[PDB]
């Protein structure tokens, strides 16, 4: 019974989702709509973005200059949704009018500005989802910039495939969304060459994901392989490089057991957790890129189910790039980036020191490479295709959530070789079997993960430990969230277990589970009302009081001293009725501190007659 929000319309489908880290406001980008919802997915405001009359042939767009073309009522696909944290704004870009963007207030989604007066304010007319990504970069003191990667719809001269645009703090800035750098010969953008479009029909580059880490930004792309096959790549730029000389692009993927997964589907940047940090030999607070790959390099449009979850430490990505740079600056081989260069170009040997933070020169760039960056494969399936990924760290454990094509959400505990991570739970989110989309986001305290299909957004609890009804089940579940709350007789998070910090109140390994011993273990029916001496192993304080329940029969107050409890057998009018020569029962202790029955052990009655 998860909180959920449905699309208002079978055709106004959901595209993107983001959650404000501080307010917990949920923003959903959808066709013709941007929604602001509460934590439990109740609408507080909905901004309408379409439909509107339009035509892709109107360039510049209708909103800028008159157009003679026949117009058609057109749906506005949300292509970009990013929170501009320092400025309390939401960036929302659609497919209408050659892809202008809006800046919206976070509180009421009211429009701040909609840049439309320059040609670079038109991001792209592509109206398919999952082909564009952006990353905002702004340090304290800096005005701000926005890196955008996008498919260009074969309009290579209208729209850069990747570029940097100004994103000033002042919404009214006369420079809003201009190119960071524009010169006759040098600008802060990459254009797809006509040559490449000529070589490959409907060639385009799809931007699956993007993130900032350290001094760089990273974009993850899929595109047709220039002489079908696709290549998934990591693209890196220095954060401060208006000339784009730092451009480096390397293929990536992963393998396991003769199977190659080289077709990128989804990705998410997070911390490693202790196991992965060890495996990668990095520090706990260093970044790791988690990714979903489909089998092979073919069939981009119709992937098989065979897919994998893979992890790439940012450190290894940077290292392999630095070494590529050093090899190239030593004069070895060529730049190897045919799609962008249009020919083989030799690496230039030059007396230039390359450090971790090398930001390029006008030689040896843009830089490519044929050797893939290999990730650590964590999990594979051949059954239900993996479609999404999010991850965080709980108590030093990496918990990776992976959505599927049939609306399942897998919960995977990560560790390195041998053969980790491990799926400890799978949950059905969408009963109609709809694919889970790429965008997932956590609530403010990582209590929930918000997950979306085309027609639904659902708030999914990160854990449901209480589904485990014994200490044994609880602590053998594999779920890093779950421990056994001793006195409340329940499986929960440490933080959900009152006085968990007190001795033996919270069990974190199957070993700490309480056991009960009775002395003696059995009595004769003719021996009613006898004093039994009980011992509770691994007990917390019981001095608050203990009652003794002999099954459904009686319940008496017990005598407490440390972890020992004295209780009196039931009287003659309560001694059970033997079938057999013996009648079994369950002697249970009740905590007066909590009111809950929390342990029991078998107790026997007999009749030697
Ligand atoms: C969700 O939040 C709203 C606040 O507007 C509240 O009225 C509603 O009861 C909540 N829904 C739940 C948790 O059932
Ligand atoms: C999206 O744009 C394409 C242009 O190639 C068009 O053919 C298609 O009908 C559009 N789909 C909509 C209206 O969402
Ligand atoms: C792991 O890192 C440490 C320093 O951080 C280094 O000494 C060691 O060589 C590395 N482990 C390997 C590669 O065996
Ligand atoms: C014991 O009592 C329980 C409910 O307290 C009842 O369901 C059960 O039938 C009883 N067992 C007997 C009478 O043996």
């Amino acid at each position: 019974q998860y909180s959920t929000f449905h699309s208002e319309n079978r055709d106004w489908t959901f595209n993107h989702l983001t959650v404000h880290r501080r307010t917990g406001a949920v923003y959903v980008g959808a066709i013709n709509r941007v929604y602001k919802l509460t934590g439990n997915l109740t609408i507080q405001v909905a901004h309408k973005t379409g439909p509107e009359e339009d035509n892709k042939a109107c360039y510049p767009p209708l909103i800028v200059q008159p157009c003679s073309e026949v117009l058609t009522l057109t749906n506005n696909v949300n292509k970009l949704l990013i929170i501009d944290y320092s400025e309390n704004r939401l960036l929302a870009c659609g497919s209408l009018y050659q892809g202008v963007c809006k800046l919206l207030r976070l509180d009421d989604l009211f429009i701040l500005v909609e840049p439309s007066h320059k040609k670079e304010h038109y991001l792209s007319s592509v109206n398919k989802t999952g082909t564009m990504y952006g990353v905002i970069v702004r340090s304290e003191g800096e005005d701000g910039k926005l890196f955008i990667g996008t498919a260009v719809d074969g309009k290579q001269d209208y729209f850069p495939t990747l570029s940097s645009r100004k994103l000033p703090r002042d919404p009214e800035s006369s420079a809003m969304l201009d190119y960071e750098l524009h010169s006759d010969f040098v600008s802060s953008l990459i254009k797809i060459p006509s040559d490449t479009l000529a070589l490959v029909s409907h060639f385009d580059i799809f931007y699956i994901y993007g993130f900032a880490s350290g001094g760089f930004v990273y974009f993850l792309t899929v595109q047709p392989e220039t002489p079908l096959f696709y290549t998934s790549r990591i693209v890196r730029l220095c954060k401060d490089d208006p000339k784009f000389h730092s451009y480096v692009s390397l293929p990536f993927g992963c393998t396991r057991a003769g199977v190659e997964y080289r077709l990128l589907q989804a990705a998410y940047l997070a911390k490693p957790g202790e196991a992965l940090a060890q495996a990668f030999n990095i520090s706990s607070d260093e970044d790791v890129l988690f990714a979903i790959f489909s089998k092979g390099q073919k069939q981009y449009h119709h992937p098989p189910d065979d897919s994998a979850l893979c992890a790439f430490p940012i450190r290894a990505i940077n290292l392999q790039i630095k070494e590529r740079l050093q090899s190239c600056y030593h004069g070895e081989g060529n730049l190897e980036l045919n799609w962008l260069l249009g020919k083989d170009v030799q690496c230039t040997k030059a007396p230039v020191p390359i450090d971790d933070n090398f930001c390029g020169l006008d030689i040896n760039q843009p830089l490519g490479g044929s050797t893939p960056v290999e990730g650590l494969t964590l999990y594979t399936t051949s059954r239900d295709r993996l479609t999404s990924v999010a991850s965080y760290v709980y108590n030093g454990y990496s918990v990776v959530f992976v959505g599927t094509k049939s609306g399942k959400l897998k919960k995977i505990r990560a560790d390195g070789p041998p053969h980790g991570g491990v799926q400890y739970e799978m949950v059905s989110v969408f009963k109609d079997g709809s694919p889970i989309l790429r965008d997932m986001a956590f609530s403010i305290n990582q209590l929930y993960l918000y997950v979306m299909s085309e027609r639904q957004v659902t708030r999914v609890p990160v854990e449901s430990c209480e589904q485990y009804t014994t200490c044994g089940e609880c602590l053998s579940s594999g779920d890093p969230h779950c421990g056994w709350c001793a006195l409340h007789n329940m499986c929960s998070r440490r933080d959900k277990c009152q006085r968990a910090w007190e001795a033996n109140r919270f069990a974190a390994s199957i070993s700490q589970c309480m056991s009960l011993e009775v002395h003696p273990n059995s009595i004769s029916v003719s021996d009613h009302s006898r004093l039994l001496s009980l011992v509770v192993n691994d007990a917390p304080n019981l001095s608050e009081g203990i009652a003794c329940a002999f099954g459904n029969l009686t319940e008496v107050e017990g005598q407490v001293s440390g972890s020992q409890v004295i209780c009196i057998s039931p009287g003659p009018k309560d001694v059970p009725v033997i079938p057999q020569d013996w009648f079994g029962l369950e002697l249970q202790l009740r905590s007066k501190e909590t009111g809950k029955i929390f342990v029991s052990t078998e107790f026997k009655f007999y009749n030697c007659s």
